[PDB]
């Protein structure tokens, strides 16, 4: 996957209007918006193709699957008829819920990403423990694409060499949740930032300003 | 706690509008709670909990398997709640503020909030099954009073009712088609929840009825 200024949008504003004006407003910096359940819930799944008759972009549709596999299945068919290039998928609920994902996405020909550890403090619970074996989960059944969290560069550099240089990460945490973006594209491929843009007074200038501040590694 | 009519609440998994709409209808006068999901919302709309509601004397849990960062859960939280649902299934192996932000958008709206505890699919042997007892025990500690356990694995649902005590509100899937007895569920669970064996049957109503004769002596 190639993503411009290795730089993903999370549009969770939950409003159509307001989601369509502020992508526009950074449309020339990003060409992956990663759309969750705070949009999809607030404006239904059409919103999707909205997306991409307006801005052309790929959509990650971040829905953290979760559930046992016959409605994993159901949720990514779902997720792919409305036009989602990608799902998002938790690995804590095991190897089976997982797998239904991947065979969705292989008969609709989209990626399925991983989640390995989060970026909030809660993940410290039961998620971090755990982590580096759902990662070599993620290894063994051939899962080529990650999520790993900025909040903690040390875990986010394990997780890299778990999955090796050929997989794709990408890792959510920078900005408001204290991650920092150079640091943080170390390890990861490309960043994802929410609030830290769509939050801020002129959501065009945060953007150039992170591209900014991340160009060497561009 | 919320009183559910024979015990008995529908997982309404079809993702088609008009097939989800005519099996609830044949069910109606056995079952007053059903169980919203992703296969059908992510098919139909927010707005299918409005039209179950217009059509059905129906409660609503939505089961959505909440299990972001504590920003986002607050978001899908109000979302659903705004659309009408009585309650969301929130999972708890993302941590107790991840849990705490649900409870809290759950109190100030006046709805309610279901924990996940250990799930039923065999890959929950994996991680969920050995964190199960202490997301159990944090949701006590949170103050969650409504929970979901394995109808696959008596045992477990065993040990999750005696963590959450019995004042606690504990529904278990995985009745009929992944193999859990509804008779046996109803030992430790105050409802089964139900999908395929109802509305895949020939005749939901029927396979519905059939349930219910068969537990009829615990209700
Ligand atoms: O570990 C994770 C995984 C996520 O998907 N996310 C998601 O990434 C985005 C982070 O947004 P923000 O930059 O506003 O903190 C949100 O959509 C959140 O749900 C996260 O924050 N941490
Ligand atoms: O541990 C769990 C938790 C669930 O919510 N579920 C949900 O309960 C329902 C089970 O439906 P069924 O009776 O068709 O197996 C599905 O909606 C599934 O997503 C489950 O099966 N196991």
């Amino acid at each position: 996957m190639d993503v411009m200024n290795r730089l993903i949008l999370a549009m969770d504003l939950m409003n159509r209007d307001d989601a369509l004006r502020v992508t526009g407003e950074v449309r020339e910096y990003i060409d992956t918006v990663k759309i969750g359940y705070p949009l999809v819930l607030s404006e239904g799944m059409d919103i999707i193709a909205e997306f991409r008759k307006r801005f052309g972009c790929r959509i990650i549709a971040d829905f953290k699957v979760a559930d046992i596999p016959e409605t994993n299945e159901k949720i990514c068919r779902a997720t792919f008829k409305a036009g989602a290039d990608a799902i998002i998928v938790h690995g804590f609920p095991g190897a089976d819920s997982v797998r239904a994902c991947l065979n969705v996405a292989e008969e609709m020909g989209r990626e399925v990403f991983l989640n390995t550890e989060m970026s909030h403090p809660g993940a410290e619970m039961f998620i971090q423990g755990a982590a580096d074996e759902i990662a070599r989960m993620g290894v063994d059944l051939g899962v080529k694409n990650y999520v790993g969290p900025s909040t903690r560069p040390e875990r986010l550099s394990r997780l890299r060499e778990i999955i090796g240089q050929d997989s794709f990460l990408i890792s959510p945490g920078v900005g408001a949740q204290g991650g920092d973006p150079g640091e943080t594209l170390r390890f990861a491929d490309a960043i994802i930032v929410g609030r830290s843009i769509y939050l801020a007074d002129n959501p065009a200038a945060a953007a150039a300003g992170i591209i900014e501040s991340i160009k060497d590694l561009l």
